[PDB]
């Protein structure tokens, strides 16, 4: 196979080949998924229904390897199925969410080569025998937050068989490289070509908007991606879903707004360009694959002469509107705007990106065989060296049905301090909450 718009994507923001093994093609560029286990568990099972998920996948044996300047894709044969299980002890449960926590930072501070398999692992920390935290890293090139929930529904259906317990039957999946193949067959549409001159207007004279950063890029200090980790308050999400409901808005572009006004804030800037990723997942041919989907967007948005908190709100409901009617692959429309990326190799800029986390709705915990399972979306603990960021600063939320919001803000500790950055959040939750407290007050 080819690689895919979005790893095309991912090549734009490569190291190169010269020296150090970083960014989108290194090993830190994983996304991992935590589930909280209720049930007895039979390890040895649970190890082969691991390897039954890597064998169903493509794309979690879909090596990238370094091919002259670019990286070429090849599937490769399963290897063993592997399971690593901790103890992490019969504890109170605010012990267990606290070591659970400590797990979940481990595996991501540890890296995951894309060179070879495995791309994906998995890490039990089990607390008693029917209490436990299943761990699931993944190279972020071969899965993107909707593909780990496939994975773990995947997972533990294939255990339950294998146990013995009744469980409804898996559809059989479309692999991603049949994704990479139709995505292209897509974008050759007549239907691409309005798009693309809607773009090339849309984004005419349109920059990124850069953020200053402490340590310059010239300083060569190494990579490293730091993650501030936070839970939007309850009275405060209650307040941003309810406010999004009654505008007739998602929460989604509620907290995009409130990135606008802070960064007007900060920046000065009315223009504001700023990139989110989305799913990448309208066709449902593919919600059952294992891949990475998600399209880096261009959200573009005047801000001059708002005259509330509620009309920012209202342009960015516009701006999503369209963007998401006309979306590119990224990597078909950069062409017709090529100065859009300017800020983001600049010497004392990077650029930032504000996502909502693309997962399947859960109400509750879901059940498979004789297992009760949840995800684990709340992470309080911060994180000092994990998930490479390829080159930029990564706001990224959950919103959950319930209401409740998990936040991550990401940055490169080779170009930002913790300090500045935990300011940056300070001031964005500050933000947030005034506007949706007085959505309609002037400014
Ligand atoms: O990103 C929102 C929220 O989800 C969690 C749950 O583990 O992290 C997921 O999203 C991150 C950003 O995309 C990924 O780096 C991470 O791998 C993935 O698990 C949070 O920790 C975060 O606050
Ligand atoms: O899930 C998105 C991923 O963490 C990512 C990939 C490329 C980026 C490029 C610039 C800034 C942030 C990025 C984040």
């Amino acid at each position: 196979p080819p690689l895919s718009f979005h790893q095309e994507f991912l090549c734009m923001f490569d190291s190169g080949n010269d020296g150090a093994d970083v960014g989108p093609f290194g090993p830190m560029y994983h996304i991992v998924g935590a589930w909280r286990l209720t049930g007895g568990i039979d390890e040895e099972t649970l190890r082969e229904a691991l390897g039954d998920v890597v064998v169903r996948h493509e794309a979690l044996r879909t090596s990238l390897v370094r091919e002259g300047g670019t990286h070429r894709p090849e599937i490769l044969p399963a290897g063993p199925a592997a399971l690593e299980v901790r103890d992490l002890g019969d504890v109170d449960e605010s012990e267990r969410v606290r070591r659970g926590e400590e797990l979940l930072n481990e595996v991501e501070s540890t890296g995951l080569s894309v060179r070879e398999l495995p791309l994906l692992r998995a890490v039990l920390g089990r607390f008693d025998q029917k209490d436990a935290v299943l761990v699931l890293i993944a190279h972020h090139t071969a899965a993107d937050a909707w593909a780990m929930h496939v994975i773990a529904r995947d997972l533990l259906n294939l255990y339950a068989a294998r146990r013995g317990n009744p469980v409804p039957p898996l559809p059989e999946p479309a692999q991603h490289a049949e994704f990479a193949r139709w995505e292209r067959e897509a974008a050759e549409a007549p239907r691409v070509a309005v798009s693309k001159e809607f773009w090339r207007k849309r984004l005419q004279g349109a920059r990124i908007i850069g953020l200053e950063t402490d340590i310059p890029r010239s300083a060569g200090l190494p990579k490293g991606t730091a993650w501030q980790r936070f839970a939007v308050r309850g009275e405060l999400a209650d307040a941003v879903v309810e406010f999004s409901r009654a505008a007739k808005c998602s929460p989604f572009m509620t907290m995009f707004a409130a990135y606008q006004v802070l960064l007007h804030r900060r920046t000065g800037e009315l223009d504001i360009t700023v990139p989110t990723f989305s799913g990448g997942r309208n066709n449902s041919r593919f919600e059952d694959t294992v891949g990475s989907f998600i399209n880096f967007l261009p959200l573009r948005t005047d801000l001059s002469g708002c005259a509330s908190f509620r009309e920012v709100v209202l342009r960015t409901r516009t701006t999503c509107g369209e963007a998401f009617t006309h979306e590119l692959p990224f990597s078909r429309l950069i062409p017709e705007v090529p100065e859009l990326m300017a800020s983001a190799a600049s010497d004392n800029h990077q650029i930032s990106v504000f996502q909502a986390v693309h997962a399947p709705a859960s109400e509750g915990p879901e059940q498979a065989g004789d297992l009760t399972y949840s995800k684990i979306w709340e992470r309080q603990l911060s994180q000092a060296e994990g998930s490479d960021i390829p080159d930029g600063v990564l706001w990224s939320i959950h919103i959950d049905p319930s209401g409740s919001m998990a936040g991550s803000l990401g940055y490169n500790t080779n170009r930002f301090k913790d300090e500045t950055m935990a300011a940056f959040l300070a001031d964005y939750l500050d933000v947030l909450e005034n506007a949706v407290a007085r959505p309609d007050a002037p400014f």
